[PDB]
């Protein structure tokens, strides 16, 4: 197993409300997670007990390694495109292109004059909230890392292109790689090997889309 929770508890302030109430899920290596419920449900507080940010008051967890995180706000640096993706690790040009073409940001940068050299975060471009968002995407999938947490990364994008962005980058690209996808999208937890679906804290469901389908 790659990532364990176990009767997991947690709480952001001593004697507040719990922000996880008994947890339980297990994501073998390779399998993608993914992670559903309304605002406040515990989805990002879920990523940030990972990261080791948020410790269980109650509960067990397992993972090993490096984790590479997409936050659901997207962010820019002042730098080109392809530096804002690298983000200081060493670049290949077979994974960097394999990268924003999974992300379709080979489209954006080809009507650049500069293409890849194109400067952000600088006050020339100003990048639209879907392209912030794919270039996001795109940096956080770059990165190598055992575990990849994608906290609801597909903002401002229209469904049909967050389908195939989807499709192209965190099924077939990241294939082989441990994923954790916070996302709300039917397709998304019926691809996924397991769903978690949060409430308030608990888990509202946790198992297949099959299973769900067969309740
Ligand atoms: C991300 N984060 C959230 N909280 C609070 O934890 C509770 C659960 O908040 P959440 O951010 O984990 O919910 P979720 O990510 O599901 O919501 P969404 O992104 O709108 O879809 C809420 O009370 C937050 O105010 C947080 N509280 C502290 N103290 N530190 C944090 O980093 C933090
Ligand atoms: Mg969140």
């Amino acid at each position: 197993t790659e990532v364990v929770m176990e009767n997991v508890t947690a709480f952001w302030e001593e004697g507040g409300t719990p922000v996880l109430k008994d947890i339980n899920f297990k994501i073998e290596r390779g399998q993608l997670l993914a992670v559903a419920g309304s605002t406040g449900a515990g989805k990002t507080s879920l990523l940030m007990m990972i990261m080791g940010e948020l410790e269980p008051s109650e509960g067990k967890i397992k993972h090993s390694g490096r984790i590479s995180f997409c936050s659901q706000f997207s962010w820019i640096m002042p730098g080109t495109i392809k530096e804002n993706i690298i983000f200081g690790v060493s670049y290949d040009e077979y994974r960097y292109r394999s990268v924003i073409k999974a992300c379709q940001l080979e489209e954006d940068i080809s009507k650049f004059a500069e293409k890849d050299n194109i400067v952000l975060g600088e006050g020339g471009i100003t990048l639209s909230g879907g392209q912030r968002a794919r270039i996001s995407l795109a940096r956080a999938v770059y990165k190598d890392a055992d575990l990849y947490l994608l906290d609801s990364p597909f903002g401002y994008l229209d469904v049909l292109t967050e389908k195939e962005i989807f499709e192209s980058c965190v099924c077939k690209l990241m294939a082989n790689k441990t994923r954790i996808l916070v996302t709300s999208k039917m397709e998304h937890l019926k691809k996924a090997d397991k769903i978690l679906i949060l409430h308030e804290g608990s888990s509202y469901f946790y198992g297949t889309f099959s299973e769900l389908q067969n309740l």
